[PDB]
């Protein structure tokens, strides 16, 4: 299975088209993912079954609040893969992605707090972005800062 | 899937029982990868089918040259790992298996090369087994020291 784990890669589109803003429907991870429109909507359907998402009245995706804990979970792994080989193996940047989008979803917890230490305290992606779910995976709090 | 790749696995499980030096048999996959019988009495056929293994007039398993390539760049990775996961992530030793176990299935050849170089030109994993597959790897060339 070239995704790895389909339901994380479900999860985690729907978490990019989030930080994109753009509009989480079914057509889109059809495009991603390279799947059948069927074969999205069946997911999709599977997925909602299982508590992951609700698929509103307008055929918007929206992630619940059990499904959005794994889709944060997936990206800090994600995330915190690319700080390591960027940072520490020294894979190529144009190969970081691809390679992170597999270990993404074969990464433990652990693993991931001992790269929050190895790579000394991370916020952000090799690619600028903010790695989320810190607070959750145990490792850090969130103060607010008044602009 | 939580064998991640079940045909690498197979591969690989076989592949142990050859380093042990058992008789890798239908019989023997089936208890450590804890499947079904069945199950593993038909992967066993699937893999014969694709030019990976062969099953003996005795009915003992043997890999191809294709499926014993595959085997070792599966264990080739696996002990990377494993050396990443200690030696530089540092994850506690009784955890590193069965985390490498999951990544084995999904490091690039490109992470490999890397991993060599960065860990110092490794020849053993954490537990003081050879890396195989290393010369196939381009890494390394092989002399022979006389005893
Ligand atoms: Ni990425
Ligand atoms: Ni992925
Ligand atoms: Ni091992
Ligand atoms: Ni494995």
């Amino acid at each position: 299975n070239e995704l790895v784990d389909t339901t994380e890669m479900y999860l985690r589109t729907i978490y990019d088209l989030e930080e994109e803003g753009v509009t989480p429907l079914r057509a889109r991870i059809a495009e991603r993912l390279d799947q059948s429109g069927p074969t999205v909507s069946q997911t999709v359907s599977r997925m909602e079954r299982d508590g992951l998402l609700r698929v509103a009245g307008d055929r918007h995706l929206e992630l619940t609040e059990k499904g959005r804990a794994l889709a944060i979970a997936v990206m800090r792994k994600h995330r915190l893969a690319e700080r390591l080989l960027v940072d520490v193996i020294g894979l190529p940047w144009e190969e970081v992605h691809a390679e992170a989008c597999r270990w993404e979803h074969v990464m433990s917890e652990d693993v991931e707090r001992r790269l929050v230490k190895v790579l000394n305290n991370p916020t952000t992606s090799p690619f600028g972005n903010p790695i989320p779910g810190l607070v959750e995976l145990g490792v850090a709090s969130e103060n607010l800062y008044f602009q």
